[PDB]
């Protein structure tokens, strides 16, 4: 359930165009702007690949909690400008192709690692 969360805050099966508006629109939609979120990405693709992050398959151990892609991802980090993190908060996107790295819990994803697209 807090893969839920993980997925709620950083997935979007099928994105279309991954622009500015993209961001303002999906971080707003999915109640990440009360208050507006300083940096948040998405990744794409099918669920089935992510997962798979969470084993030996598709993911080695990384680190001390962690645990990182073999195989890179579609993804899309939303940058928020302008100081205020509240309302309007406006995003600058910035699209990507690199493997991910998350921490799993019950081997399912739990927790995204944002260090690596700041």
């Amino acid at each position: 359930s807090r893969y839920t969360h993980f997925l709620t805050q950083h997935y979007d099966a099928k994105p279309q165009g991954r622009d500015d508006r993209y961001c303002e629109s999906i971080m707003r939609r999915r109640g990440l702007t009360s208050p507006c979120i300083d940096i948040n990405t998405f990744i794409h693709g099918n669920k089935r690949s992510i997962k798979a992050i969470c084993e030996n398959k598709n993911g080695n151990p990384h680190r001390e909690n962690l645990r990182i892609s073999k195989s890179s991802f579609q993804v899309t980090t939303c940058k928020l400008h302008g100081g205020s993190p509240w309302p309007p908060c406006q995003y600058r996107a910035t699209a990507g192709f690199r493997n991910v790295v998350v921490a799993c819990e019950n081997g399912l994803p739990v927790h995204l690692d944002q260090s690596i697209f700041r």
